[PDB]
């Protein structure tokens, strides 16, 4: 097959979706691509390189709300950005796992700079703006992680107390979206309390 | 070596700390234990079983704030519980990854029931209490994930714009704890706004 950047990543995304993060071995990638391993090594040195590139491409493909609308409130931007990030992370098997620990790629610099600048323009110190964005990112990654990994575990592997029993029905009543959106509102409002408080005790 | 539950888990925890979640293969576990693979299979059927058991034991060992103090506020319980959960997840390499997607084990039923009951006693519906606890869990897992995976990536693998440059210094100025604690306060306060609002628009 074609071994340009785009096609290697396509194939790796396919292989990820088919077999998860453990299936992504340079060995199985060579098979999908129809090549020998030294051929693949010329293009792709190791799993880390591959994963870093997949993380960027997952957002290029499916992260459709990466910048604020004109005059958009910071609350609304974080909300829309979070839902977009969640969507993108859920579109491939183990995609959140792929994203973990990545730092912004050079291709993403202008976008992440604008996000950070936008927060400071709305009254946050750089630090407080970053802690908000971070918290949103972290909560969204955890929520997605937990969902994706739960589904995996249900393909592999009775005296419940009553509240737990009900709580289990509730979590499993949708894909996680209800709990995620409730949490996201809580988070955004907590940032707001913090921001508006200025130097007052809060 | 001894192949009781306790010693198998000890060994697997050791192997996890030494080699991360990918190092935990039934094959490498058999070597640490000084046994052949069919011997190990009698005790441990597959990786999933192992991981589920490790997740429970990581909390038994290092999760020291799993229940509310007498008269403790719900805010203070969530705070103390979250910091405890974070500590426990950070005590082994890839321990958050080990915990992902696990549901409460029978050994943990009484504790999780009490957590859920405690929330409802403090004015939450079961559902809203669960969304709070979930959000805390998810945010803590993401935060820990991101930290642990970042450190891994720094063992494997220059025109930064200014805000990103500073933001990178800030994240890397500690182990993640500052951002985590700031986020946690934001989250808890957002739950409070939601709870006290009752049927009022908020
Ligand atoms: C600001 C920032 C971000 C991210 C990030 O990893 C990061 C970092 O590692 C160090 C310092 C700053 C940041 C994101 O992953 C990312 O997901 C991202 O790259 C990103 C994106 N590229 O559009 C986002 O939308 C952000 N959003 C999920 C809060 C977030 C922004
Ligand atoms: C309530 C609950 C919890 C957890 C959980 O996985 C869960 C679930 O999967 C379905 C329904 C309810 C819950 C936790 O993982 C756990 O980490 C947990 O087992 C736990 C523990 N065993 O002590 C905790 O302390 C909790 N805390 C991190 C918010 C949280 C509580
Ligand atoms: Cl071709
Ligand atoms: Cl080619
Ligand atoms: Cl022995
Ligand atoms: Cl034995």
């Amino acid at each position: 097959s074609r071994l340009n950047r785009e096609s290697v990543i396509d194939a790796a995304l396919e292989l990820l979706n088919e077999t998860g993060i453990d299936g992504l071995t340079t060995r199985k990638l060579a098979q999908k691509l129809g090549i020998e391993q030294p051929t693949l090594y010329w293009h792709v040195k190791n799993k880390r390189a591959l994963l870093d590139a997949l993380a960027v491409e997952i957002l290029a493909r499916h992260h459709d709300y990466s910048l604020p609308a004109a005059g958009e409130s910071w609350q609304s931007f974080l909300r829309n950005n979070a839902m977009s990030f969640r969507r993108a992370l859920l579109r491939y098997r183990d995609g959140a796992k792929v994203h973990l620990g990545t730092r912004p790629d050079e291709k993403q610099y202008d976008t992440v700079e604008t996000q950070l600048r936008f927060m400071t323009e709305n009254g946050f110190s750089l630090r407080d703006g970053l802690y908000a964005i971070s918290a949103v990112s972290h909560f969204t990654l955890g929520a997605v992680l937990e969902q994706q990994e739960h589904t995996a575990a249900l393909t592999d592997r009775e005296n419940l107390p009553p509240l737990l029993r009900e709580a289990l029905q509730i979590m499993d009543s949708d894909d996680g979206e209800q709990a995620f959106l409730h949490g996201l509102e809580s988070l955004i409002r907590g940032f707001e309390v913090q921001l508006t408080a200025l130097l007052q005790i809060v």
